[PDB]
């Protein structure tokens, strides 16, 4: 007539910590009961009641305590698995105890940070300030504590951004010039678990896109500061002399140039606004001689000028 009793003598309930992901029949904890009667007056049942949530575990065989994996847990569902058991006797009428099982489910570092975007892509004048933040990059972790902690890195700035390693803020580290390059593409990390080794470290990239956008910040230039030609005595108007070429290192309308003569010989001459050509305006005669001022100008906004001298002289026929 002794009702069993659940070990060690006046337990209240027992618990114990299992890893999530614990694969199917792995022992999460093993009870047990005794009852000191002879026969099926003391031969002991186990049997579980009140799975809460249900379908994680089991007895491996109602003749003992031993409680295995049903069902793998998920840290990030469910963090503990309670339930109860009954160590019932087998007697006329049956005795039996019950008792509450805590089972604290464990996270694992089982989920890689993972970026809010595909990708990432700004636009940004290459006269963008030192410091300026470009954009930010965020990515999230679904386990916990340090498994969750997010630490961002560039694979390669090229000396020209940095990311806070916090926040995901992209910056400006040096400044940019669009003629020396016109766009970045860069991989940013996100890598969990800071500290650890790297074997329990997880990890994901996004790339990021930074177009720079021209400011007209290159003059116009030509090759040399004097050229010089000769042009037959006599010859009508609208004789060929020189083709002028300037170059301009911007983008579009920035590096679209007109040319204009400037100076004491302006009159006797036309430089065609689009070609560069330079033609007479009359006849020349022998003993004339221009030192012309050609002028290339871009379409900036204001205009960028850049000029070089035309040494004209008159040759007898
Ligand atoms: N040093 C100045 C000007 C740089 C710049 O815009 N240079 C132009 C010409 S005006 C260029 O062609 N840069 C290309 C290079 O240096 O390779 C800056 O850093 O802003
Ligand atoms: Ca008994
Ligand atoms: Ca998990
Ligand atoms: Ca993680
Ligand atoms: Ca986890
Ligand atoms: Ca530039
Ligand atoms: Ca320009
Ligand atoms: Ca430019
Ligand atoms: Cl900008
Ligand atoms: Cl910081
Ligand atoms: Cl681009």
């Amino acid at each position: 007539d002794n009702t069993p009793q659940f070990k060690p003598f006046g337990i209240t309930y027992y618990t114990e910590r299992v890893l999530e992901g614990a694969t199917p029949g792995t022992t999460l904890i093993a009870v047990a009961a005794v009852d000191p009667d002879k026969g099926l007056n003391g031969l002991i049942t186990y049997t579980l009641l009140d799975l809460t949530p249900p379908g994680y575990v089991q007895l491996e065989d109602s003749s003992a305590g031993k409680v295995i994996a049903n069902r793998t847990v998920d840290y990030e569902e469910v963090h503990w698995l309670n339930f109860t058991v009954r160590a019932s006797d087998n007697g006329s009428p049956p005795r039996a105890a019950e008792i509450p099982v805590y089972l604290e489910i464990v996270d694992i570092n089982d989920n890689n940070p993972i970026f809010d975007q595909p990708s990432y892509q700004e636009a940004v004048f290459e006269d963008i300030a030192v410091g300026t933040v470009i954009l930010r990059v965020t990515a999230t972790d679904a386990d916990s504590g340090n498994f969750a902690l997010i630490e961002y890195s560039l694979v390669d700035g090229e000396g020209k951004f940095a990311i806070n390693p916090n926040t995901g803020d992209i910056s400006v580290l040096s400044s940019l010039d669009r003629e020396k390059k016109d766009h970045y593409i860069l991989t940013a990390l996100a890598k969990d678990n800071p500290g650890d080794v790297a074997s329990n470290r997880r990890e994901n990239s996004v790339q990021v896109v930074i177009r720079v956008l021209d400011v007209n910040d290159c003059r116009p230039q030509f090759s040399k500061p004097q050229f010089s030609t000769s042009v037959y005595e006599n010859e009508p108007a609208g004789t060929s002399v020189i083709t002028m070429l300037a170059t301009d290192q911007d983008e579009g309308s920035n590096s679209q140039l007109t040319y204009s003569l400037e100076g004491p010989g302006m009159e006797a001459f036309s430089v065609d606004m689009d070609s560069g050509l330079v033609t007479t305006q009359r006849p020349l005669q022998s003993y004339e001689r221009f030192n012309l001022t050609v002028v290339a100008t871009d379409g900036g906004e204001p205009p960028l000028w850049g000029t070089t001298m035309l040494l004209v002289e008159v040759i007898d026929v």
